[PDB]
């Protein structure tokens, strides 16, 4: 209601790695303005476009900064990682969880919501609670509770939606925030025989609450910021069991589509948003489209090799055809 589709799309390139090199890959991404990148002469503008070396502290400070204020203001958000595997999607939302320098979007996020609230200590009366959950083939895992496996979203008594059963931890600092993402990242280790193979076929969502109460003004706030790292956009080269010289099967992922559909559906200014299309979009409803800001990063690899994925990567994001 605020604007509607309050989406905004910032494209971040990595710098080519020892592997692409070694391959012999060439830096096909060129250049124009702080938004648009060209690819096979054709140009794609974004919000912003971060070249190879930009640091995490300008891509926090022109993707996540705003954001973080409008949930202390009261409001709900969503951030996004999107991009096929190694094109810097964890690099982003968390990186180095402890370094000063190389901390992603969540370990900065965190930091400024805790030294507001250092600065406000006064009559408001603060309340965080984090959630870390897993989505995998459509199905909810709690990445605090491995007992809480193919979890149900369900609306409250005021719509609002929910995962049934969650894990909801009651956080008082930094530290206990970064003890609980560590936990998580630790607990997904259970029941899953390859790490590498799970964690880019599955979507991360950590949930950071943050409800005030002015003691004196008796004015209540209370924001949901949701840090989504999104599971590999890269259907294609499923190697395994299956038609050895006769394959191609396989579908883009259910919650990447389901989320394109809502992306598109906001941009188009539709009344209808199509959120039931996975329980990921069911469950970020009340964070995604409205009155509520979301920046989504698409992280690619400046790869030659790369190219065509590169390509589906940005035409994902200008679903959000801003102006
Ligand atoms: N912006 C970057 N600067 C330096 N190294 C990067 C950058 N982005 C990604 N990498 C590195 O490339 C590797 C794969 O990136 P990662 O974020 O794990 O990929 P994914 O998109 O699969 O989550 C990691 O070592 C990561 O730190
Ligand atoms: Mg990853």
């Amino acid at each position: 209601d605020l604007a509607e589709c309050n989406i905004k799309v910032m494209c971040r390139f990595r710098p080519l790695n020892e592997s692409e090199v070694n391959r012999g890959d060439k830096y096909i991404a060129k250049f124009q303005g702080e938004d648009t990148v060209v690819i096979a002469s054709k140009p794609y503008a974004f919000d912003r476009v971060f070249q190879s070396s930009t640091s995490q502290e300008q891509v926090y400070n022109d993707c996540a900064k705003k954001i973080v204020k409008d949930v202390l203001e009261g409001y709900n958000g969503t951030i996004f990682a999107y991009g096929q595997t190694s094109s810097g999607k964890t690099h982003t939302m968390e990186g180095k969880l402890h370094d000063p320098e190389g901390m992603g979007i969540i370990p900065r996020i965190v930091q400024d919501i805790f030294n507001y609230i250092y600065s406000m200590d006064e009559n408001l009366e603060f309340h965080i609670k984090v959630s870390y959950f897993e989505i995998y083939l459509d199905k909810i895992r709690d990445l605090l509770d491995v007992s809480k496996t193919n979890l149900s979203v369900h609306e409250d008594k005021n719509r609002v939606p929910y995962v049934k059963g969650c894990t909801e931890r009651f956080v008082c600092s930094p530290d206990e925030v970064m003890d609980t993402i560590d936990e998580g990242k630790s607990n997904r280790h259970v029941a899953v025989t390859n790490m590498n193979e799970h964690s880019s076929r599955s979507h991360s969502i950590f949930l950071i609450n943050v409800k005030q109460e002015n003691t004196q003004t008796e004015q209540k706030l209370s924001g949901k910021l949701y840090l989504v790292d999104l599971a590999g956009s890269e259907k294609v080269s499923k190697t395994g069991a299956e038609g050895a010289v006769l394959d191609e099967a396989k579908n883009i992922n259910k919650s990447l589509s389901a989320l394109g559909n809502v992306i598109s559906a906001l941009a188009e200014g539709s009344t209808y948003v199509p959120y039931r299309d996975s329980k990921m979009t069911r469950i970020l409803q009340d964070s995604l489209g409205g009155n509520c800001r979301t920046t989504i990063v698409i992280c690619c690899s400046p790869s030659s090799y790369n190219e065509s994925e590169t390509k589906s990567t940005l035409l994902f994001g200008q679903r959000a055809k801003t102006i």
